[PDB]
């Protein structure tokens, strides 16, 4: 169980590093970087996909499974980046993308030409209503119909992201199979494991129910959209037949799950995965059920996040197990949406990797979250997102569910885009990422936040999720440790003890900009204290009571 212990860094290739001057991150560029990914500690990578793809999704519409996209490199380079994260004691999990190929994969080019090709059933194809109009009234993640019309066979397929995503068929066993094949054709070249994309979806209702409708909206997005009757049953097939043959890790990307699906994928005795991303604690800053979906922004709330977060800490304590992250390439920089970016940006980015990482799961950084990375200003115009184009055309021009305004500021704190700007490596043209014209620009302020002056400066965010990542490795109550919420109640400050074979680990973390305190309960309050780690240089170990500045941290093991 060496992904329990693990840390994990995510890569977005194509905005890591420019080996060859395209402006496009390559796999040549991550082997030359996977030196600075060793000395900050992760011994995990997942690479965001690399296989070949038109990129209308940005690699997560493949056209081929089993080969690279160009500007990646091709299989050879990939095979040198798995030696050599291998060479350095480190593991590669790749992101497994079979909820949908894209539909310039070849599967799909044959499947929609005639209803007696071979791979018709690969994809899920049905009968336009009397009237012509779609199947149901299942919409689309990336807005509009989740249906699609082909004229030449008369009738619709189905894909629950972009028309260029056409779902899979799970209901095939040949579909399972080829599923089947390119994961061993991967594992057996030395692949360590599976981020699965969207696991949750690849069961559907086969009857393609409507969604009931109060009229707010034309098409709907809900609960057949993942959960499927098959879900668990595909899983545990796909465990029999491939993970169980291998050791390997898997997490789930778990769109749809709440703590009871949690268990169902992750609990050891069901053979499933071992671990799932669920979206509940990024889900606290939109409203519940708006037409206008995620862009219905709702202000940090603080007491949300820490119901949240306790809930998936307690529900998965003593059966499966977590994943703790705040960023990915579908995420926002997290002290841009929530905290402080400016100022106090140092200490609020070390705030909330020690709110995080003191729990227990296995830790997520992405890249550039370990150097305070943030929100760019750049104007709508630049930003590349199809998912942001999708929804200013539905919600702004044509459903008017969203006015301009409104749309410019929800994109500018969570549109996917903050993430995807390319990586910080110093303070040169490109902020060192290119020598040609990088694909999006490098966030203007770049020449302030940056590798180099991460780590010529002791006080960095850098060295700060370093001393996170070695103090994990060397205290296995972090790891193994249960979790108890202190202070629930109060409305700046994150509080929590985790306790393990008669230690214990308190995390107190002021979550605001505004001084707080911190008093340990009763049964606490004679316990004597080591401090492990603070992002403030005054130094007492007195945890009991903690006078806490704007955004403290700090993190304390009992003596
Ligand atoms: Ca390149």
């Amino acid at each position: 169980e060496w992904w329990k212990e693990a840390v994990v860094y995510q890569i977005y290739p194509r905005s890591f590093y420019d080996a060859n001057g395209d402006g496009f991150g390559d796999l040549q560029g991550v082997i030359q970087k996977l030196d600075y990914i060793k000395n900050l500690g992760a011994d995990v990578i997942w690479l965001s996909p690399v296989f070949d793809s038109p990129q209308d999704d940005n690699g997560y519409d493949i056209s081929d499974y089993k080969n690279m996209y160009e500007k990646f490199g091709t299989n050879e380079d990939m095979f040198q980046l798995i030696d050599e994260v291998h060479k350095r004691g480190m593991k590669i999990v790749m992101d497994l993308v079979v909820n949908h190929t894209s539909d310039e994969h070849a599967w799909f080019a044959e499947s929609r030409k005639s209803k007696d090709n071979p791979y018709r059933d690969y994809y899920l194809w049905k009968d336009p209503k009397p009237d012509g109009s779609e199947p149901n009234n299942w919409g689309s993640i990336f807005s509009g119909s989740a249906w699609t019309y082909d004229e030449g066979t008369g009738q619709y397929y189905l894909h629950y992201f972009s028309k260029k995503q056409p779902d899979l068929n799970w209901e095939n066993e040949a579909v399972r199979r080829e599923v089947y094949d390119v994961m061993r054709f991967w594992m057996d070249r030395g692949v360590d494991g599976w981020r699965m994309d969207v696991i949750g979806s690849i069961s559907k209702y086969t009857d393609f129910p409507d969604y009931e409708t109060d009229h707010s909206r034309s098409y709907i997005v809900g609960r057949y959209h993942s959960n499927g009757p098959r879900l668990h049953e595909f899983i545990q097939e796909m465990n029999r037949e491939v993970l169980s043959h291998y050791d390997c890790m898997t997490v789930g990307e778990a769109n749809g799950s709440d703590i009871e699906e949690a268990k169902k994928y992750t609990d050891a005795s069901r053979q499933e995965l071992n671990m799932i991303f669920t979206f509940e604690h990024m889900d606290i800053d939109k409203e519940q059920n708006s037409p206008n979906g995620k862009w219905q922004i709702k202000p940090f709330d603080l007491i949300a996040l820490k119901k949240t977060m306790t809930r998936w800490q307690t529900g998965l304590m003593n059966v499966g197990w977590n994943t703790l992250y705040f960023e990915n390439h579908d995420q926002p920089r997290v002290i841009s949406r929530w905290g402080n970016d400016r100022k106090l940006r140092k200490e609020c980015a070390k705030a909330f990797a020690t709110v995080l990482h003191g729990m227990k799961g296995t830790p997520f950084i992405y890249q550039g979250e370990e150097i305070g990375m943030v929100n760019s200003d750049m104007p709508l115009e630049m930003y590349d997102d199809l998912e942001i184009k999708n929804a200013y055309r539905e919600l702004v021009v044509e459903n008017k569910t969203m006015s301009e305004k409104e749309f410019v500021k929800a994109v500018m704190i969570k549109g996917r885009d903050h993430a995807r700007t390319p990586m910080q490596w110093d303070a040169g043209k490109h902020a060192g990422f290119t020598a040609g014209d990088p694909w999006i620009p490098v966030n203007s302020r770049y020449q302030d936040i940056n590798v180099k002056e991460s780590l010529e400066d002791q006080d960095s965010i850098f060295f700060y999720y370093q001393k996170l990542i070695q103090l994990r490795k060397q205290y296995k109550i972090m790891i193994y440790g249960d979790y108890q919420l202190l202070q629930e109640n109060d409305p700046q400050v994150f509080s929590y003890l985790r306790e393990y074979r008669g230690e214990k680990l308190l995390v107190v973390v002021n979550l605001s900009e505004e001084k707080a305190l911190f008093e340990a309960p009763p049964e606490l309050i004679h316990e004597r204290w080591k401090v492990l780690i603070r992002n403030y240089p005054q130094e007492r170990a007195d945890l009991k009571s903690i006078s806490l500045k704007p955004y403290e941290a700090v993190m304390g093991i009992s003596i």
